[PDB]
């Protein structure tokens, strides 16, 4: 008797075991969904890791800057859950920004190219898998999205921030789009989070003082946060899309559900 | 097996078995939640209604305009749950304007007397209510109020809307004080539903006028609202509440969950 | 030639000369006003302020808690500036909370004849004077009222926030109004100012820990606001009083205008 | 004495006399500014235009897609206004999305390099034009782009919505870069305004769906507006801009000022 029992779930974006889609895939399998998971580049990396996982899952690659990939995804999507059988969930947990548009490297200084590249993974993407998935996705059925809030700006995260703006925009027409369907569209705005770039960040990768910002932020975030926030712990966050996948919000879409420990509603 | 397996909640504004509070302990109830109930005014007839709830739930009297109610609140609550048992949730489903303040009456002739009774009852008792109840609250533990989006204005709400511009706020530093006992507060956020006071608008209590300006303002909810809105069913707003009480949104707080079939994310 | 060249502007809200309605007096008449100012209470008092203003201008008592200043208001307006002349602009500068509101008293401890106190004075008096005065206003006019951002919650502002966030409201109804005469209803949303108050609770009026508070906030925004925060400095909030009362923001209503040197959209 | 007596501007964004650049150009003239106009591609055209503004204004070319335009852009300025002298205003009024995201052609079917166009145009190039710029502009001066309030989904604007979603958070980042140069930097959110692709959607050069999709916005604009909304009238929009520019909006900065008819503060 779990929240997601019997439901078909999409996760893409597990990386490593400290991926915010490896604990959303790990509650989901807790909760009783059977999962097909998509992966991108490093797919022998990526299938060591979802070995990990509470239960074995099919893997799929998915470059969502690949036509050919986005193309073909209903198709090998139906093919590992079954003819007849259709998705109750999609999660889209991908997010990209090159390093000359997040971190240290001046706001002024992004080339558009590299702007253009993370804006098409993190953001445009999410629209991507909408169209690809939606046709096999059953009524009832909920896509959810990974946003880091945007509203107000803030050091390092720059571009990325850009990118999360755009995002919340494309979440609002997903929506109507997924409600022809009988399906949600949200995203969770998470706190952040020790996930790769970030521990990469902090561990002096793009210097000192780009580290020192993201503690400061984190820091910020947890005294805001009235239940506190920790940095190091997604399983909250991936609780939050699980309640999001499950039948227990069927009148919210082209939301966003911030899993930050409050923190955006509080100044200081 | 039930979202709320074990908890014991409190639920207060059952008038009606229109109620949204009536709704919500419906569903409560139906998801293993163990319910105390609070009630005003007219208690013989909220016994009556209760009565047709699944479960047997003690019923308690509760004027949040009384203090004499708020201060023996927590001790008659101890009472109906047990000594050495405390709450794990808290539904805070009251609000009232007069008619000089929400209907056809212009928005410059409702008397202050009159807007300060719908202030003090909509939005300044559910601080009055977390005060009583946060020292009988169990970590972990959920307040939850009911709201309608006041960010625009809009014909007949009027001073209601004011109001819930005031609960906004006044739930923003709820969850300040929540948080020092590790508890949630958020509001959620319904869209229209026919209730006490929307069935008689409508039926044409304050005249032709007013019951058209709330029925034009239903139609274009459901058009805007890419999944729909049915202003005859609060069991999405109840699932909803539910979400909120369990422990699948934990690091939610100071928030609102928009549960209006995302009428508010369009604009046309 | 000024900027109100030729306009009649009623301008409430001086008590000292530290006060913002000083200051957007002040301006207004360097920009070629004609005002009528109110006081409240300590009138004789008030005059002795007001004669330090660069011209000369009718001082008239309103305490807008009193229905006999509110019904006599448009007469007395009119008799200072003329048969057969109107107003302009209308400048709302009035605001207070009790000490149980605001300070260092917990947010729980607020009794609600104090909080309803405070709401009637800087909330409900903003539809008031909007009431008495719109009959006596011309085309293409002006009402400002005076917001601090009440969209995150924050320590010591407690209930005068949520003040503010029903004042907020209040602003897009009295712009509905406010239209049908062709006049437009805006707020600004000032930053932290040393005015009456505040220089006494950084005094220690409320103890050292409300003072400690008030200056932690006034550094934060300076530091957050890209182009800094002087909490001494009233004139570039008067000066975008006068633009809202001006010819150059003909297109804006129901709004709020932020000048808080850009704090309130940068996190840090 | 003109609002902007003496101001240094440099105006982008004049295609024909219905574009908002020529009304903001033309007020500012009105207003005693000193102008730069900027054109892209048909320049013979521009310059036919430009020449029935009020006064006589530089024109040179500029295509915020190319990086030589962009590396020559404040040489050529100060060529323009002679050397020694610095601008104290700044007008990005660009914005382009191509037909395959924007109009009738479903949101999903927009490619990827026709999006990314639009949001190089009408989002990445405010931050282009402010790399330019700044290093040539005096303390106190102002940059203003124009903005499509983008926090709702909408009919027919789909991706052109996305690109204001990224620019408004671009607007937030130039603020922390234009305040090391005590420049403010904010965006003026216009209602639907006549110009050459709105005059030939609503023509019917997408269709008739496209068309009347636009007319039903434009005319529940004006319904919600409290002081109406005339799609055909850029002046209201050029005054606002004129009032960013000037010194009397001094502490605003990373922000949205709304010339809408203050129709996104209403719901109907
Ligand atoms: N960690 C935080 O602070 C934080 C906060 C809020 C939101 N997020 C968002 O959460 C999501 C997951 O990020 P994370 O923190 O778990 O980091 P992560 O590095 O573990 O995950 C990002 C994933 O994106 C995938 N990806 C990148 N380019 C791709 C492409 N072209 N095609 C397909 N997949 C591609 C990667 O393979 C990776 O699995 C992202 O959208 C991120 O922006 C992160
Ligand atoms: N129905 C809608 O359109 C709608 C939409 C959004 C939010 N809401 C909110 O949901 C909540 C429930 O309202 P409803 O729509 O279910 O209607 P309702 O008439 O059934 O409920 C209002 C409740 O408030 C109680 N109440 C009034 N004065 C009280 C007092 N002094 N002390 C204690 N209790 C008091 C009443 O007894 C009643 O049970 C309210 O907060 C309302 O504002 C309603
Ligand atoms: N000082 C700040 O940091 C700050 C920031 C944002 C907004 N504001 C707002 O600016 C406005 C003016 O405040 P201020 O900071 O200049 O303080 P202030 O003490 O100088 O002025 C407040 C005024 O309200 C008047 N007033 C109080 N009760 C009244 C009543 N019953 N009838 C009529 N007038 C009454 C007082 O006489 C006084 O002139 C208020 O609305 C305040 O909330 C202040
Ligand atoms: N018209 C509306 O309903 C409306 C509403 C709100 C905001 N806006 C915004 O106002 C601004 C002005 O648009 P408009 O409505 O006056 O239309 P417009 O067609 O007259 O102006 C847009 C301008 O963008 C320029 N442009 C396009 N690509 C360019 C490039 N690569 N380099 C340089 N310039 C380029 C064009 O030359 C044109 O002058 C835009 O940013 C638009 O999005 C328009
Ligand atoms: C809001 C948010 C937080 C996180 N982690 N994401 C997703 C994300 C972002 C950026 C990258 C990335 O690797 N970028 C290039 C890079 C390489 C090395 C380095 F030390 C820093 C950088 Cl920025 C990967 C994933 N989104
Ligand atoms: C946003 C919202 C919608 C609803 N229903 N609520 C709660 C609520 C509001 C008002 C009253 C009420 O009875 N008001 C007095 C009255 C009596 C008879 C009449 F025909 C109209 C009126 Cl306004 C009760 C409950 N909140
Ligand atoms: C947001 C904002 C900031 C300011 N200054 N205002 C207006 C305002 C608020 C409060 C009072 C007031 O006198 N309150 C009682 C009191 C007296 C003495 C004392 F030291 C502290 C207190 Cl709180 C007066 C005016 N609004
Ligand atoms: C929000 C907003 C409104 C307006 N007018 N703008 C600026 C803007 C947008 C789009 C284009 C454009 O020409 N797009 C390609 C096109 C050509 C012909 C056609 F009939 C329709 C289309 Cl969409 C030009 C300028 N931004």
């Amino acid at each position: 008797a779990g929240l997601l029992d019997g439901k078909r779930i999409l996760v893409s974006g597990i990386i490593t075991d400290s991926s915010i889609a490896f604990h959303i895939a790990r509650v989901a399998q807790e909760q009783g969904a059977q999962l097909v998971l998509t992966g991108f580049d490093r797919l022998r990396l990526i299938q060591r890791i979802t070995d990990r996982l509470p239960a074995k899952a099919p893997l799929l690659e998915l470059d969502v800057q690949n036509e050919e990939h986005l193309a073909s995804l209903a198709g090998r999507v139906t093919e590992a859950i079954g003819a007849g059988n259709k998705l109750d969930g999609v999660v889209h947990s991908i997010g990209f920004m090159p390093q000359t548009g997040m971190g240290i490297n001046p706001f002024f200084d992004a080339p558009y190219a590299d702007v253009s590249k993370g804006i098409h993974i993190s953001a445009y993407s999410y629209a991507s898998m909408a169209k690809a998935l939606l046709p096999i996705m059953n009524p009832g059925g909920s896509i959810v999205g990974m946003d880091f809030d945007p509203s107000r700006a803030m050091p390092a995260y720059n571009w990325m921030t850009v990118a999360k703006s755009a995002l919340e925009s494309v979440n609002r027409f997903v929506a109507r789009e997924a409600g022809k369907y009988g399906v949600r569209s949200n995203l969770v705005a998470a706190g952040p989070i020790r996930t790769l770039a970030m521990s990469a960040i902090v561990g002096g990768a793009l210097g000192e003082e780009a580290g020192a910002q993201i503690q400061l932020l984190e820091e910020g975030w947890d005294q805001r946060a009235p239940i506190g926030w920790n940095m190091k712990d997604a399983t909250p966050v991936a609780k939050t899309v699980c309640a999001l996948l499950s039948d227990w919000l069927p009148a919210t879409t082209g939301d966003i559900i911030y899993a930050d420990g409050g923190a955006h509603t509080q100044l200081l």
